[PDB]
């Protein structure tokens, strides 16, 4: 079970794809909903994602159908298409997924944020870093729902530097565009969702606090945070969850005026990566780093909740720390950081001590030495 949000509000969820193309935006929306009795949200909603995850894992394609069998009807505790809780302007998070992931696999974060009063737009990237994603070739193919699928691209050694940077830059562009889409929708611009779902986008009109916008992301998505911040000042601060820094150009490190928070796992990190994080530091600017004790790279994604303790630890989905404790610490720290840097007038400043790594399960800065 993926944990419910700890905040006061019920949480809803839907999908938005506009335009229908592989250049258009595709996102999963988590939002404060009314109290309601809708069904929960299907966690991995097409067979093709499982096939893609298998390709990502490098396994026999029978593992695809195995994963599909084990996980294909599993849900996450967000109510599908429930109405938006009206009468408040909500701050907005744009969330970026890791390599091998897709939009739906960070609902633990999405839900908990939403339950504390954020609208979260989890983008699905079309840079071929997702295990799978899809789009429509033409208007008629959108109408009848005939999907065209894009699977993860595997690279040669000589392409890595070059293509990863393109991808992270395409990712940045996708975050920016999804932001403009939501802002258009907030102003009331009619938008035909290419997915034909029972959710009225006009509910979102005048519901976004237009100035209070952050970008958050895991792994490749942590790099995406930083490229995005450097490229788009509409984002006021960023939180990078166990960022893989490799995709970034050398130019970006000094070009991040916004507040930036690094939340790391214990066992993923390494000098080359931490050195790059440290290149983002400047005295005139705002930076914080913490490290969750006994955590793994997968602690930030939803698969850390998909299996038992023993199998999870075997597969490096879980660390020595409890996955609920892990994710609670990451989310609460995130909430305090957002409150400070978006100027929110909520109670999240109760977790200011987490930002500074003041918890028995946190390490201030890093455990990695770089000398
Ligand atoms: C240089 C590549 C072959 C290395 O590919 C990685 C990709 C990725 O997404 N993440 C999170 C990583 O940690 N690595 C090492
Ligand atoms: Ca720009
Ligand atoms: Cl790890
Ligand atoms: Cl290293």
């Amino acid at each position: 079970k993926i944990p419910r949000g700890n905040g006061p509000y019920s949480v809803g969820c839907t999908d938005l794809m506009f335009d229908h193309t592989n250049k258009g935006t595709f996102l999963r929306l988590y939002y404060p909903s009314q109290d309601n009795d809708r069904l929960d949200t299907l966690w991995i909603p097409n067979k093709e994602y499982f096939w893609g995850l298998s390709k990502f894992l490098g396994t026999h394609w029978l593992m695809g159908n195995i994963l599909r069998l084990l996980f294909g009807s599993m849900t996450t505790p967000a109510n599908w298409n429930s109405p938006l809780r009206p009468g408040e302007k909500y701050p907005l998070v744009v969330f970026s997924h890791g390599l091998g992931a897709f939009r739906t696999l960070y609902s633990a974060i999405g839900i908990d944020l939403a339950s504390h009063g954020f609208i979260v737009a989890a983008v699905e990237h079309r840079d071929r870093s997702a295990s799978a994603t899809y789009y429509f070739k033409d208007q008629s193919a959108a109408e009848i729902g005939d999907k065209s699928w894009l699977y993860l691209r595997t690279l040669k050694q000589e392409e890595e530097t070059h293509i990863r940077n393109e991808q992270v830059r395409q990712r940045a562009k996708e975050c920016s565009q999804a932001l403009s889409l939501i802002l258009d929708i907030d102003h009331g611009k009619p938008v035909k969702n290419a997915l034909d779902l029972k959710f009225d986008m006009e509910q979102l009109k005048d519901s976004i606090d237009r100035e209070k916008i952050a970008v958050i992301g895991h792994s490749f998505g942590g790099a995406t945070v930083i490229q995005t911040l450097s490229e788009d000042q509409r984002f006021r601060c960023g939180i990078a969850l166990d960022a893989w820094m490799f995709p970034l150009g050398d130019e970006v490190y000094s070009r991040i005026p916004q507040p930036l928070f690094f939340i790391n796992s214990e066992y993923f990190q390494y000098p080359a990566n931490i050195i790059k994080m440290k290149k983002c530091y400047s005295p005139d600017k705002e930076r914080k780093m913490i490290t969750i004790r006994g955590s793994v790279h997968q602690n930030f994604a939803d698969f850390t909740f998909a299996t038992g303790k023993i199998i999870g630890h075997m597969l490096k989905l879980k660390g020595d720390i409890d996955s609920n404790v892990a994710i609670d610490l990451s989310n609460k720290a995130s909430l305090a950081f957002l409150q400070k840097h978006l100027g929110l007038h909520k109670d999240f400043d109760q977790w200011d001590c987490l930002i500074e790594g003041d918890d028995e399960n946190l390490i201030p800065g890093t455990n990695i030495n770089t000398t």
